């Protein structure tokens, strides 16, 4: 129908320019696959969208899959990192929403690793009508310990991290990569290292400060979207009591998938498992 | 139609007036370029795609009769460029993709301003006066191994093609080797060993950079010299200190700088 043509015609204009459209190139957005079922893959700290490469083939035959880099990723032009604007997660949220709008996507499923899990939680709250479902990996509503809440991190602790990062970043990253991967998977470690080196140390520091800062405990109940909470065995940055908290307290229908593998980056270190986990979590919505 | 763009997972990344095309080789897909891509995308527009035979393309699109030789792969390459309205670019080709781009620029001389060939050979079989690196009997044995039990073969093959001890490269390759349907791997493997471009090398006009690694199972040092001597365009050879047939997987800290220098002006 012609009317269909002209309706898409104006929304390309209504919105040409924006944040969104220009973003497509800035954030290296990629659409792959076929399906009327849309899936967004959102990576976390220290990586870029290449982190999803191993599991990507298992999704593209019957999903259209959207990937983008977080603005803090080393694969993004670092002049684009506005230190004021990206003070807290809300601004990363706006980017996601602007990407999806520019692509003209009214309903999708969202997969988020780590801080991207936070981003997705907030986006779902901002736009309950856009996310049919959430899949959350290595996710935490709050990293800092609190009076009754074990986050896994003390303030004095993160401050030590900060210092090490600022003192020699490349050395810090080399040491960090294995601890974050956790498992003895030398290929995940060398991949995580590489994207970690790509980031500019000041942006890494800004982003980490922004993550450790965040606390979503208060708004978990506002989520209306079904969630799959994916938790690995000995996640260094996510205790099991947290995964446990996150699940009880999300207000949409929530299921937990407890992976047998250890480490915080299963999409890198356990793709043989996570791919199948992901097919199942994304089969209907 | 450029439903081809979708079928082959085509991707465009970066910014710049200079276009670059990255084309991968046997047993991988465009993810093989991920480590060096961020070194190109600031001042290049980069086009990546998957060969019709990659494990990340729907295997139903693989027509055994059509893709009987390399001309069809070339067709796909050119169609991608036409669908994107790219009139000129630099091409970066690994292994079989090195052969492809050679055929391509012969076919459309105006389209490719420069070629960069990695792990490149015009012919893998040995011959009377020609040391290519392989013999027919030995090839037949690989086919048997691949047909007998494909995964177990892939696992043994990965580390030897990677060459060097870089387990991370071993694991990526092995992984994308696993993704290929066995019958498609054989057919493409087959096509590559029956290919001989020695006769058309002199027809290339584009300037070329030949990237040779130190102990490449598939590519004797002398093959690179041969390429150099017979390519019909202005040609230079870059010798990598590193070992192995897949430097974008196993030496990306080195290869990226090589590529930056190879693609800085054209
Ligand atoms: C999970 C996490 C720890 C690291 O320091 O930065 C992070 O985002």
């Amino acid at each position: 129908d012609l009317m269909f043509t002209e309706m898409r015609a104006e929304s390309w204009l209504r919105g040409s320019g924006s944040s969104g459209a220009s973003l497509l190139q800035i954030l290296n957005v990629r659409v792959v696959g076929s399906g009327e079922r849309v899936v967004v893959l959102s990576h976390g700290f220290g990586t870029d969208q290449s982190a999803w490469s191993r599991v990507l083939p298992y999704l593209t035959r019957d999903h259209r899959v959207v990937l983008y880099d977080l603005v803090c990723a080393g694969s993004v032009n670092p002049d684009h990192f506005d230190f004021r604007r990206y003070d807290n997660l809300d601004a990363y949220v706006d980017d996601l929403l602007a990407i999806l709008d520019a692509l003209r996507i009214p309903r999708c499923a969202f997969v988020g690793h780590s801080v991207s899990a936070m981003i997705g939680i907030l986006a779902s709250i901002r736009r309950p009508d856009l996310f049919a479902k959430l899949v959350l990996i290595g996710a935490s509503p709050r990293f800092l310990n609190d009076s009754d809440y074990h986050g896994g991190f003390e303030l004095e602790e993160i401050q030590q991290v900060f210092d090490a990062m600022g003192a020699n970043y490349s050395a810090w990253a080399t040491g960090y990569a294995p601890l974050a991967v956790g498992a003895d998977v030398p290929a995940a470690v060398q991949e995580f290292s590489r994207t970690l080196f790509n980031m500019r140390p000041d942006i890494s520091l800004h982003v980490c400060q922004t993550v450790f800062k965040t606390d979503l405990r208060g708004v978990l109940g506002m989520v209306r979207a079904p969630c799959v909470v994916v938790q690995t065995t000995r996640d260094v940055s996510v205790p099991a009591s947290v995964a446990a908290y996150l699940k009880a307290h999300l207000g949409g229908r929530t299921t937990v998938e407890f992976l047998q593998t250890e480490g915080h980056l299963p999409h890198l270190s356990a793709p043989s498992l996570l791919a199948q986990v992901l097919r199942r979590a994304l089969a209907r919505y």
